[PDB]
């Protein structure tokens, strides 16, 4: 009765799992020592993948080494077993990882793997690879244990369904994420549903017909306009805030969307842009709860998910 339900929706890498961290360190008990370790492993994936997906492009973009000497290092980590039982679960030991970290480092250091990276653009690397790179100095120490900081961004997939129960103020708050569905969809009071809005120029990988924001938008329609969500206040977030605002710099969301009107480089426009992209979608009516948020921002999270509690709780009273 007094409990709020909270679906988190929205197509995979959009932000959910690592929502519902910041759920546990703003809201929760904060991750122990043990818990932190337990992501280790997942850095380490996270950070030999990386530097794979590096190594290959600067190859397949035929961008020339900076010190030709990092050749070795490249072979080192294009024979990097990715099959095994540990790596193909997205896991890799610390003895594993140390015995990579000089190739690692020395590659970060290369002048081609750092133009390699600037061409991002042009392949596809997990958003938390350059923070963990340039992090090298305490993954690298024998007991590293991750940050609140290294957790949000450690990237894994949900492949199932994530639950954080937490209060504020004597207010019990359940929180469900279901990976990017019909089973948790009862006695739900709100859903927050996420875009990873800086992917507007990206088609999915698995279908290069599909535009990224496209299939958001096609996600949202069948919630949005599902009569069973009536009475549930469904709250847009438009997630990768950070990444938005760097991207309307150097790419021109016209090129994607031939609906656009303004300027395409100014963060602003755009972010009105997709939010009517959003509306839209709705068949009958005329507010649309939204925030442009940023989900490994702490600060970010802690007021945007204030301004939700009020939301929800000026709608679920009413
Ligand atoms: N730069 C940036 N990275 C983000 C943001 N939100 C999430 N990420 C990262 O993007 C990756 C995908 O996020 P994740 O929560 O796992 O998406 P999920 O598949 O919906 O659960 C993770 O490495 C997150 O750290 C954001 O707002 N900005």
């Amino acid at each position: 009765a007094r409990l709020v339900k909270i679906l988190l929706l929205g197509a995979g890498e959009s932000g959910k799992s690592t929502f519902l961290k910041q759920m546990r360190i703003i809201h929760g008990q904060d991750f122990d020592q043990r818990a932190r370790e337990e992501f280790r492993p997942t850095i380490y994936s996270n950070v030999i993948k990386g530097m794979r997906v590096l190594v290959d492009a600067r190859e397949k973009l035929h961008i020339p080494w900076g010190d030709n000497k990092n050749q070795l290092h490249g072979d080192k980590l294009m024979a990097f077993d990715t099959r095994a039982p540990m790596a193909a679960q997205g896991m890799v030991e610390t003895r594993v990882f140390l015995q990579y970290l000089p190739a690692i480092r020395a590659l970060w250091e290369d002048s081609g793997i750092q133009n390699a990276y600037d061409r991002r653009r042009e392949f596809q690397l997990g958003e938390s690879v350059k923070y963990f790179l340039d992090n090298l100095d305490k993954l690298g120490v024998p007991d590293y244990i991750p940050s609140q900081q290294d957790i949000l961004l450690a990237r894994r997939p949900t492949k199932g369904i994530h639950e954080y129960d937490f209060e504020i103020k004597n207010v019990p708050f359940k929180m469900v994420d279901v990976g990017g569905w019909f089973e948790c969809f009862d006695s739900v009071t709100s859903i927050l549903f996420l875009v990873s809005s800086s992917e507007f120029d990206q088609v999915l990988m698995e279908d290069r017909q599909t535009n990224r924001l496209t299939e958001s938008l096609n996600i949202f329609e069948t919630i949005v306009n599902n009569r069973v969500f009536s009475n549930v206040s469904i709250i847009l977030f438009l997630n990768k805030t950070d990444l938005l605002e760097e991207k309307v710099q150097v790419v021109s969301i016209k090129d994607y969307f031939l609906e656009f009107e303004g300027d395409p480089h100014c963060l602003r426009d755009v972010q009105k842009f997709l939010v009517e992209c959003f509306r839209g979608k709705r068949r009958d009516q005329q507010p649309l709860y939204h925030h442009f948020t940023t989900a490994i921002n702490t600060e970010n999270i802690r007021l945007v998910f204030r301004d939700v509690k009020d939301t929800i709780l000026h709608d679920n009273l009413k």
